[PDB]
């Protein structure tokens, strides 16, 4: 079992915190709220960096580029912006999406960022040009997730209409859905670290890890409260192998990866752990808490 610990808290935003990651060199914390703000934090000791603004209404979701240099962020103003990180200044607004801007992700590559909305759709946009490339009529109800997987050539996305699609990135097609009889809205979907499985919350107070070329479910990770807010899952790969999920009561859940069983919960947020992140290299969580409690919180453990 781990023996995460709590080392910071961080405040600052001053409306709820929707996203918190770490850049790919370890190096910062971006968060993001419904305050219209990203805001940039030292990754080992919280030390508050910058505020990069410039986004009309909230912001759902923030991502970096492979280089750590580009963040783009998702916004309810129905526009990615493409932000240089070093100068704060927006280099690109993605205009397409008919409705707010749940999700997005940079390809590994960092050539192509994927996007998903309230519209329903999936879009791929040139990170040079600013162009959305392909347009998916992806779900039939708000896009809860988007991710490539390690090597960039598929995507994986998710949906309060209750499917996993995998996506090929170059065509553009659909190569698998992903079906569960009650059909519960899946609020989270990435991919494994190597590819294999696509990790899955949905709104029903689970965790699922599929296979997805075989279409199976092979594990399943219970135990938290998680039947509203888009809450993400991580998995933890500097130390023991872990899930890694906020919580509507307030706790951060850790399980074992393959015998399912909860190794730790993290008590001291104040409200809803909205979202988590694990650092690359270091074992390190940052957690952050709905309006009421208003912080992001950095634990550490020996494993
Ligand atoms: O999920 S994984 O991509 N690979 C994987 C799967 N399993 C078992 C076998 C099938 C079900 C779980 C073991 N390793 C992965 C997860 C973590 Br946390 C860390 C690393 Cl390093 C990693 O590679």
């Amino acid at each position: 079992k781990p023996n995460y610990a709590l080392k910071f808290t961080l405040a600052g935003h001053t409306k709820a915190v929707s996203s918190v990651k770490f850049s790919p060199n370890g190096e910062w914390l971006a968060s993001s709220s419904a305050d219209k703000l990203i805001k940039i934090w030292g990754a080992y000791d919280g030390k508050f960096e910058k505020t990069i603004s410039g986004h009309k209404l909230g912001i759902s979701d923030v991502a970096w580029s492979s280089d750590s240099n580009l963040l783009v962020s998702a916004s309810d103003d129905k526009t990615l912006k493409i932000w240089d990180v070093s100068s704060g200044k927006c280099l690109k607004t993605l205009k397409g999406h008919s409705n707010y801007v749940f999700c997005c992700n940079f390809n590994p590559q960092s050539n192509l960022i994927v996007s998903g909305s309230f519209d329903e759709s999936v879009r791929i946009w040139d990170v040079k040009t600013g162009k959305c490339l392909k347009t998916l009529p992806a779900h039939s109800d708000p896009v809860s997730a988007v991710h490539f997987n390690r090597d960039g050539s598929l995507i994986v996305s998710s949906s309060y209409d209750g499917l996993c699609r995998i996506w090929d990135t170059a065509s553009g097609q659909c190569l698998k859905t992903l079906i569960d009889d009650d059909n519960p809205p899946v609020s989270f979907v990435k991919f494994s670290p190597n590819g294999k499985y696509i990790l899955a919350a949905t709104l029903d107070n689970t965790l699922k890890l599929w296979d997805y070329s075989k279409g199976k479910c092979l594990k399943t990770y219970t135990g938290h409260k998680n039947e509203k807010y888009c809450i993400f899952a991580n998995f933890s790969v500097t130390g023991g192998k872990w899930i890694v999920s906020g919580s509507e009561d307030n706790l951060v859940y850790i399980w074992n990866l393959q015998t399912k069983e909860i190794v730790q919960k993290l008590q001291g947020h104040t409200d809803v752990v909205i979202s988590t992140a694990c650092h690359p290299t270091e074992n390190i969580i940052a957690s952050a808490a709905l309006e009421n409690d208003k912080t992001i919180k950095l634990w550490k453990s020996d494993c």
